[PDB]
């Protein structure tokens, strides 16, 4: 069923809450035993948001390999994403260890450091060129190279150095700065423009490790970003673009991380983004 007609049918019938609860009921339940070990309590921002054991990213260290992060591998679309929480004061070194070990080119941030008067993630990148950051626990150095501030997003060039080997890599930081404190954007136009800037950078391409994507918990806004990207790529690849079922793609992604798309409003917004993005890249 053409999702644009499915969309109008749900709107006219006001059944977004009912559709969303059906997804919640059908979603996968896999163990998260490593996340719940007592040694890992200060590595989790939220007690109810944990990576599954089967899809969790492992740090390359013998001490404690745990980070709150999941590999979402989309087989038909040929895209992979790492979805992670906003870094905590004691996990900023782990965060950049993961970027280095997974060979990521891009970090996508969908939150502000402060929202609703509370801290939603650590200040984990340098704000001035001449004041670099050293992460002594993981032996990394991070330098701000350049910053480009736009009305709806900021792009930063960062240099990450492995102090053990003196190898260096360019990381691109894509920061969507205008998601409102409550609810979802009225139009998906700025969010789609942002998704197209990340694509144009190479950060989502198979010559690199998976893109790292986060918000505060790494399931809601982060879920909307990967769901919209994957649905648009499938509409390009298939003979019948109308065969793409957004609810089925979301359930596939929920096999790899719990709770992706946190509200019926986020579900409606994901539908709007895919419908408007399809008719921009193409039409109909
Ligand atoms: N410790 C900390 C907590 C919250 C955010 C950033 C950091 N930085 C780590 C590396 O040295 C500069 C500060
Ligand atoms: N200059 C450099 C040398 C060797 C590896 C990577 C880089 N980067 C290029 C873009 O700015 C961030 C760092």
């Amino acid at each position: 069923m053409e999702m644009e007609k499915e969309f109008e049918q749900i709107d006219k019938s006001g059944s977004w809450a009912a559709i969303y609860q059906d997804i919640r009921h059908e979603a996968s339940d896999f163990p998260s035993r490593v996340a719940k070990l007592p040694k890992n309590k200060n590595r989790n921002r939220y007690r109810d948001v944990s990576p599954f054991d089967h899809s969790r990213i492992k740090l390359h260290q013998e001490d404690n390999d745990y980070i709150n992060a999941s590999l979402i591998k989309m087989e038909e679309a040929q895209r992979s994403y790492i979805l992670t929480q906003g870094p905590l004061p004691n996990t900023v070194g782990h965060f950049w260890e993961m970027v280095w070990e997974q060979k990521s080119r891009g970090v996508v941030m969908l939150n502000r450091v402060m929202e609703k008067g509370s801290l939603k993630c650590a200040q984990y990148w340098p704000q001035k060129e001449e004041k670099e950051m050293i992460f002594e626990d993981t032996n990394l150095k991070l330098t701000l190279i350049s910053e480009d501030i736009k009305s709806y997003y900021t792009v930063r060039q960062l240099e990450l150095e492995n102090l053990t080997t003196q190898e260096t890599r360019e990381i691109l930081h894509f920061h969507y700065t205008t998601w409102p404190d409550f609810g979802v954007p009225e139009s998906p136009a700025s969010f789609l423009n942002f998704l197209f800037k990340v694509r144009e950078s190479g950060s989502l391409s198979p010559e690199h490790g998976p893109v790292v994507v986060h918000c505060s918990a790494g399931i809601g806004r982060s879920g909307t970003f990967c769901l919209a990207d994957t649905c648009l790529l499938l509409m390009d690849k298939r003979k019948d673009p109308s065969s793409v079922d957004i609810k089925k793609v979301l359930l596939e992604m929920r096999k790899f991380r719990m709770g992706l798309i946190q509200t019926a409003d986020q579900l409606r917004f994901s539908y709007l983004a895919v419908i408007e993005g399809a008719k921009f890249i193409m039409g109909d």
